[PDB]
DNA sequence: CAATCGTGGGAGACCTTTGGTCTCCCTGCAGAT
DNA sequence: ATCTGCAGGGTCTGGTTTCCAGACC
DNA sequence: CACGATTG
């Protein structure tokens, strides 16, 4: 009855939908952060918890959090961000009691027959708001694709279908 | 009073110093994973929790933790890595309980005086030996540097000076 | 604040002290015992 | 099982597959 | 994707 999808990313969200069809997504908490003498965006790893601890979904929930899995032509710094956002949410996941499921991109696009697309970012909000349309409005920005692909996670995990 | 030393890497230790004098130190649990079709160790995420929420040390207690600062020169892997193991602790520790500081490596070296040794896992066994004499069995092998450097980690939250 | 674009990048603590100097890991994989 | 050495590296899902093709942040 | 930077 209950699943979860995370976007770990820094720009990501989480996703929590419930047995009678309501739905929750929430932006992923963040701080600013001085590193070498300039500022960048860091998970909140407490608000995260606080976050995971106020859900009503029963510990045993299933969490699918996209699988990490930067390009070799990213940076050593992308590599190492994405590892620690998926680190800190894995635990954070496993610590309050929910079972975590990895999935890949590739898996969850094909599903939805988003794959090979030109705007993927945009099909993922589309696809987001046919799925969730009480969620509409909070999918109009170019930046809600993180809440898109949170949504789309667990939506895959609860075998939803488009029309 | 209580102080928890962590070494995140894959080869790394929990350090627990109890007020009484005594102290624990753990190797960090791990699995080994199937990653594009060779196998690679990974910290074992649900296992480091149990150990946390087994731990004597109250809520509150400080965990000084070794910050993470690869290399330029490492690889793209070795970012990911180190990223996600610090991810994965600095989340087990403050959903535990825990207040987090992160150390830099630099730092508990000079205060042991240990910078710019061309055998620094030797020393970092040698002087934790002779902090914590009662673990000298438990840091015969050069493998051991982690459980050393844990120890060192706490002993250098707690205050300890060698002799 | 929201978007977009292009490339892929250390970070840290103390000093010489408002910028300079110098220090620091680890992963991943072969091979030897 | 422990260690030594050395350069710094994608990974993943469908292939009704035996390593390939194509796809992804 | 992250990391800068620019542009309304």
């Amino acid at each position: 009855g209950w699943v979860i999808g995370v976007d770990p990313d820094i720009g990501g969200a989480i996703a929590v939908l419930s047995p009678d069809g309501s739905s929750q997504v929430f932006d992923n908490p963040f701080v600013h952060i001085v590193v070498s003498e300039v500022i960048r965006k860091r998970l909140d790893t407490k608000s995260i918890i606080q976050l995971l601890r106020g859900l009503d979904a029963p510990p045993g929930t299933t969490a699918y959090i996209e699988k990490s899995s930067p390009f070799p032509t990213d940076g050593k710094q992308g590599w190492w961000s994405t590892g620690f956002s998926y680190g800190l949410w894995i635990a954070s996941l496993v610590a309050s009691g929910f079972s975590v499921v990895p999935i890949a991109s590739q898996t969850w696009k094909a599903y939805f027959g988003l794959m090979r697309s030109e705007t993927p970012k945009d099909d993922s909000r589309q696809a987001a708001s046919i799925l969730f349309p009480d969620k509409d409005q909070s999918l109009k920005l170019k930046k809600h694709h993180g809440r898109a692909e949170a949504l789309l996670l667990a939506a895959y995990g609860k075998g939803l279908v488009l029309p």
